């Protein structure tokens, strides 16, 4: 009589269809983090529920009731910023923290002429808030994070409490806007920031996650260490750059496959799990296999113990339901 | 044989399921009663595409366009970039076009107005050699097919012989003309429209792009070839959403992309017989319809001559129903 959460995660979803719910990317890796994580945005647990501000989808960030600046006296070819307040997005009806969509990471400040590293960076514009008209001269790519102290003493948080959702332009738009309101416009499907060519650590690292007040955290448990999935994403440095580049490989980190944060969206699996077990799969490779667990809290774990090392899925044939267990048992790791 | 009910289930087509052209929400069904083709982002049963592109939206890329702009001033022009159809080496689905090109004709402009019915999306021009891009070119791009690029466009529908050409609706910062150059550009477009107001759902069938060997949705009887709509943002108003004042902007894709995507993974091929539909009912708050799909990847509806779009907010059920013969008139009471 009860719904079974076997069906949750499948083969496809890590061997080239399921893409991450953070970039939006194929899912390539797995990412051990033993320092532990947490992740809202995006992301659901096995009550059917999310303490983030995002639907299970990656469609446009928007909001039209934020205020555009730039600095000097000199419109002309210069960085373009926005920001509004958390708690702001009325028109969300998840959550009114920030705009669907907008990325759980901590701003990353720089007033050029280098580009911020490791910032998530979408495309997009300043728009007038009446008539919905794009500002034509604002389109550019733009790093979006949450912040204290726009715009003058610009820091970081992690803490979506008193933050503020910003966005700055990287390069130069034709001429900045000075205007509140004033909308901004982004599509969510993001790049990272990087400063030069080369590519730079998983991005985003565990503390530059945002989140709500009440998310829970991951942490290991035993030898078993929570992960995130890890897929090969644009960066602004080298746009060419794939897999194997020269310059280096670029990963996104999320905390699920998108299928999976859809599945937990669709149906309560309370009945499914209890807390403290986790629900089983088997990895299937040719040389061997491990086990990843998912938590009533959404998240997935490897029986990796400190281990850093992505682990490559290239030659992944296939995921197997294993079933029930109890977080404390040790998944199989016999790679 | 797997059975092609599961293809298509609730969610698919109640707010989880987004189309394949636009990646945008599925919220409506369009018919087409003088049928159509789409071969881009489309499967068939037996496990076949005719396009160029995988069933998912990520970037479109490529390595050794021709970058350019009129005139002698770099300063706030729009930027173009071409290159020709059959030159994308770098994919392996087809060489026909980057994976994700959209398959529309090219709208051609001088500006500064902004063109009708355009796919756009964001983007630059980039280095060949390097991979950085010229951060002087980011802008809103209109991507389509066309021929005599740069100085006399013209649209076509035809890969062969065909460019993939690319214009910057609005001014850059600086234009930049070079041959080899790059374009990147986001693989979710948005919908030219020359002001606030809404236009015809995009694309017309007369803008689809087909490659040789695209098999065409023709109506069989009453039985009439559907699109799925999502409401896809324009550049006109960007914040305009369903019931928009402005009037509500459609895009249209041949498929829900988790049908491609369960076509592109499994062979349907004895599931169905050229000659049948597989059948589902759709049961809404009032009345109900069934949507049939063809070998070929098409869908159906029994809606005759209609062109009226079918609003999908009540939509609460899908339910399988089986292969049935393609001349029986599927039902439609709503």
């Amino acid at each position: 009589d009860s719904i079974s959460p076997a069906g949750l995660l499948t083969t496809p979803d890590l061997t080239g269809v399921g893409n991450d719910n953070r970039w939006n990317g194929q899912i390539v890796g797995l990412q051990p983090v033993p320092g532990g994580f947490s992740t809202c945005n995006r992301h659901w647990n096995l009550n059917g529920s999310t303490y983030g501000w995002s639907s299970p989808r990656f469609a446009d960030i928007d909001h039209r009731k934020g205020s555009a600046s730039y600095t000097g006296s000199n419109a002309t070819n210069v960085l373009q910023f926005w920001y509004a307040n958390a708690g702001s997005a009325i028109d969300n009806p998840i959550s009114q923290v920030a705009p669907d969509g907008f990325p759980d990471m901590s701003f990353v400040p720089f007033n050029g002429p280098g580009i911020p590293a490791a910032g998530w960076v979408g495309f997009g514009a300043i728009w007038n808030s009446n008539s919905g008209a794009p500002n034509v001269t604002t389109v550019q790519a733009y790093e979006l994070g949450f912040a204290t102290g726009a715009p003058g003493n610009l820091q970081p948080t992690t803490n979506t409490s008193g933050a503020q959702t910003v966005a700055k332009s990287i390069y130069a738009v034709v001429t900045g806007t000075a205007q509140n309101p004033a909308g901004l416009f982004v599509m969510a499907s993001g790049i990272i920031s990087t400063p030069n060519a080369s590519a730079i650590t998983y991005t985003p690292q565990p503390d530059r996650i945002v989140t709500t007040p009440g998310t829970p955290a991951a942490a290991p448990v035993g030898k078993n260490t929570p992960i995130m999935f890890a897929s090969v994403v644009r960066r602004t440095g080298d746009v060419n750059a794939t897999a194997g580049s020269v310059n280096g490989t670029q990963y996104g980190t999320g905390s699920q496959p998108l299928p999976v944060t859809i599945g937990l969206s669709l149906n309560n699996y309370s009945s499914a799990l209890m807390p403290g077990q986790f629900f089983v799969w088997q990895l299937t490779f040719a040389s061997g296999f491990m086990e990843i667990g998912l938590s009533v809290d959404g998240y997935f774990y490897a029986g990796t113990g400190a281990s850093t090392t992505l682990i490559d899925l290239t030659e992944l044939i296939d995921v197997r339901p294993v079933g029930p267990r109890p977080s404390k048992s040790t998944l199989v790791f016999n790679l």
